DNA sequence: CGGCCTACG
DNA sequence: CGTAG
DNA sequence: GCCG
């Protein structure tokens, strides 16, 4: 079992998720205290188990394998012969973990607010709301769709956002093109938002072309909250039969020559990328982003024609999207 | 010991 | 700080 | 928390 995720391929339906759920809520609460070391490697631990051809059934099958030690060790050993972790539990269980959920899963709300929050005695989405100048705008806006933001997104709502996107997109500039990007690119059925990337073959002329995009969005009615730039981060009001319901939308621009490099980094999995720019960096000195691949002893930026392109720089074996679901 | 991804808004 | 994967 |  290779060390790293972007090493092996991970599958979406994998063999363990009973275990990996577990490890995954300690890296949570770690992530709530401030530590993302610790949660760093029970989020490595977890997506070890995804990579694992059939179910682990006893301790004995985690010898050796990578982000294992004594303490994912015993949580994998209690769930084993318990059906229960009594650490999983308490955190679960446990107030601060529950309300620190909450609020981070609120748009604009990170760990740090959501801490902050916590100490000040709030405990519910009414409190903040019965505050409301302790908010930002984004964060006005994360509670205003919070309901709907908390629906899952279905395949139906990404087919017709991308005929919305693509619309305004050929308006703004013709030629351009809107790429499916995110979970729905590995396979997902469903996610919290749709993530799209926009580009054009002629580089250099998708130069201001996401501002004439929000322009031509919202003169059709389609966007609920947005804000040179080239990251969107939207709240779409999507039509439904006889109604309508707000949708997270992520859009991105970049140039024909960092399309591959922007591909790779908003497919992801978020595990994969980052183990995928640490391998880069660590293991072959090269420096990953969604702009580039850089070498800082020549000084120059690896040309890609493709995803294969970068893995192959990296020397890595390709994984198409649905493998990395680290 | 000390790192842990690396950007944009 | 928030956002992204 | 694990590891280089
Ligand atoms: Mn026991
Ligand atoms: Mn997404
Ligand atoms: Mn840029
Ligand atoms: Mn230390
Ligand atoms: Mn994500
Ligand atoms: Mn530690
Ligand atoms: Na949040």
């Amino acid at each position: 079992m290779p060390a790293y995720a972007c090493q092996r391929p991970t599958p979406l339906t994998h063999h363990n998720t009973g275990l990996s759920e577990a490890l995954e809520i300690l890296a949570e609460a770690a992530g709530f205290e401030g530590s993302e070391g610790r949660l760093l490697t029970f989020c490595r631990a977890a997506s070890v188990l995804k990579a694992l051809p059939s179910p682990v059934t006893t301790l004995s099958q985690l010898q050796g394998l990578p982000h294992f030690g004594e303490h994912s060790s015993r949580v994998v050993q209690e769930l084993l012969e318990h059906g229960v972790c009594e650490e999983v539990e308490r955190v679960r269980r446990s107030e601060r973990y529950q309300t620190m959920k909450l609020f981070t899963q609120i748009f604009g709300v990170g760990v740090k607010t959501a801490d902050r929050w916590y100490r000040e005695g709030l405990r519910t989405l009414d409190d903040l709301r019965e505050q409301p100048q302790k908010l930002t705008q984004q964060q006005k806006a994360g509670l205003q769709h919070h309901q709907d933001l908390s629906t899952p997104v279905l395949r139906s709502d990404v087919d017709a956002l991308q005929q919305v996107v693509e619309e305004a997109v050929g308006q703004a500039l013709p030629g351009a093109t809107v790429t499916l990007t995110g979970g729905f690119r590995r396979g997902k059925l469903q996610g919290h938002d749709v993530d799209f990337l926009i580009t054009h073959p002629k580089e250099g002329q998708e130069a201001g072309l996401l501002p004439r995009v929000m322009c031509r969005l919202q003169d059709q009615g389609l966007i609920l909250y947005h804000q040179a730039f080239e990251r969107s981060f939207c709240i779409f009001r999507l039509p439904q039969p006889g109604s309508w319901k707000a949708v997270r939308v992520d859009l991105v621009v970049a140039p024909v020559s960092q399309f591959p490099f922007a591909l790779l980094g908003w497919t992801g999995s978020k595990l994969f990328q980052r183990e995928l720019r640490r391998f880069s960096r660590k293991e072959k000195g090269l420096w990953l982003n969604s702009h580039g691949l850089f070498d800082p002893e020549q000084k120059t930026f690896f040309q890609a024609a493709s995803e294969e392109d970068i893995f192959r720089h990296l020397g890595l074996e390709y994984l198409p999207p649905e493998q990395r679901n680290a």
